[PDB]
């Protein structure tokens, strides 16, 4: 029993995680073979780059300076290459996620880890994380069997304390620009898919005050959610909570009537696995895994 | 900016991980040195667990009746010991990923990362507190005993605690690394109950000032209160009495915000009386209380905004 917000262990990311300084600028970078990716902030940035040797950034890995012997742009990240091969560099992909999607994070400062939590991808492409300065370069993963799937780097901090970054090909999540401008999170809305599957997880864990006999259909369901700022619920959300449906005996429109009665009335004093708040950083499959108990 | 419920990172504890079992039971072992360490209850049979005289069952093993193994390598058991609720095995090869450590026992309101095991593999990580009625809020399936809880300040992992048990509520009962149970609990399968939970009111405290570090300052209100008046109310919200301790560990938070933490106390009332009001501190809707004074400081920045 119990139903924590958990993150992936994060021994395999640590193994990766160097400090890089350029001038003043000092933040992180991912060592993973014979290459440093960070962000390319820490330096038109062509112009920028054309002016740097590699000599110009000091890479530490623990208490070792690697040697940068050349150096190339990709996007918003930087790539460092350097002489040692990381050895104890993970099985590893480079992977883009979609908004919803939840990750880890491995929160660094100097090159040295300080936390790891759990987050999502919002719809509005920010993350609500955890960072001061010097977290740039920080990554987000998620572990699929022995092999770790990095699918964000931190590279800054938005006016309303959320947090904007890249995929480690340097590309953008959200509409962002790595520069000192104007730029603002846009006007967020609910992941309703991923507080589905948070209601079946407390439905598994017990917690049924909020069930009723009535079901809905998936265009009034739609009608109602979208109402509450909550994203819209397609057939392929359906399809995804079918084995939790299965499982605790109630259809996924079944549940949705629960979750419009949650929206119009509100919890009544009431918690629902210990948070008056309707959860949505759980995805359905980070359920049925905390639920299932699977290992790395 | 922002303020999550952060673990510390696992590496240093994953490398220590190992799987014990001892006949039809399967568990988690912690690997320091030349030691694995974990719950003595492994010997035990589902029917032993009603009356389970531990030092009769351990007599009839010999070294060769428990298998270690760490990865997909077999450790050979050349010695076994008990102290407490937690069975030594002396094994004949120490763990090369051995970190600098201590055995810590820590105090109800103190938090810690768990990273949660099955089969000797780690599957997660998560932040939690022992609570004032010394169980553990956690999540925890079948085979997940012998997981550990530990703090990382700077390099030295503290160990802390080590689960031994879920109680009827779903909360959990465990350890120190010495084998001594935190609470009233035993590792028997007799009535046994979690006693009435109170929330941890110096987290509480440390967590507005947390509030107050992002930016946030409306639930402030212009009065204060003595100690005594606080706790008279706050003892009515099922809340754990404030000491004089409790306020001396809050000081620094206090002279960086500059709130006074019976001006904090008064605020802190005010919302046990009010609720919140359709607003949120921290992105909750409820007053959280695991975040200790010492958590706030390590996470949050040292300019309030
Ligand atoms: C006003 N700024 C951000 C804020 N507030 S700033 O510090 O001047 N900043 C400007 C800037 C612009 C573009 C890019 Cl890609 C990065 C940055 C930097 C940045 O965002 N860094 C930070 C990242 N993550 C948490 C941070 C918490 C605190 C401070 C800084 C953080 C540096
Ligand atoms: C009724 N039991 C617990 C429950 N429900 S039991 O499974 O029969 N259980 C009895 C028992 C008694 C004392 C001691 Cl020291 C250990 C145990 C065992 C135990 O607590 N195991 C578990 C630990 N942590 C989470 C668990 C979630 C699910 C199942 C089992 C878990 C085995
Ligand atoms: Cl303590």
């Amino acid at each position: 029993s119990g139903f924590r917000k958990m993150a992936f262990p994060s021994g395999k990311v640590e193994g990766c995680m160097v400090q890089v300084t350029c001038g003043t600028t000092t933040l992180n970078g991912l060592w993973l073979d014979d290459v440093v990716y960070c962000p390319r902030h820490v330096i038109n940035y062509e112009d920028l780059l054309i002016r740097k040797s590699n000599h110009n950034f000091l890479v530490q890995a623990g208490n070792v300076q690697l040697r940068v012997i050349g150096h190339s742009m990709q996007n918003c990240v930087l790539k460092l290459k350097v002489d040692t091969a990381n050895p104890k560099t993970p099985k590893y992909k480079f992977v883009r996620i979609q908004p919803g999607q939840t990750f880890s994070v491995l929160a660094c400062y100097n090159g040295s880890p300080s936390g790891v939590y759990q987050c999502a991808m919002r719809p509005n492409f920010t993350i609500k994380g955890s960072f001061l300065n010097g977290s740039c370069g920080s990554v987000g993963f998620n572990i699929d069997y022995d092999c770790v799937s990095f699918c964000y780097m931190h590279h800054m901090e938005l006016p309303t304390g959320v947090h904007a970054g890249t995929d480690l090909e340097g590309n953008f999540y959200g509409p962002f620009v790595d520069r000192q401008t104007a730029q603002a999170a846009g006007t967020d809305t609910t992941i309703t898919v991923n507080v589905l599957a948070w209601l079946y997880a407390a439905v598994i864990n017990g917690d049924r005050w909020f069930l009723n006999r009535f079901t809905t259909t998936l265009n009034d369901f739609n009608l109602v959610a979208m109402k509450y700022n909550y994203e819209p619920l397609t057939q392929d959300h359906v399809d995804i909570l079918g084995p939790l449906s299965a499982q605790t005996g109630i259809a996924v429109l079944d549940m949705c009537a629960s979750l419009k009665e949650l929206l119009q009335n509100g919890m009544n004093g009431r918690t629902i696995l210990g948070s008056a708040l309707l959860e949505d950083e759980f995805t359905p499959f980070d359920v049925v895994r905390q639920c299932s108990g699977v290992t790395f």
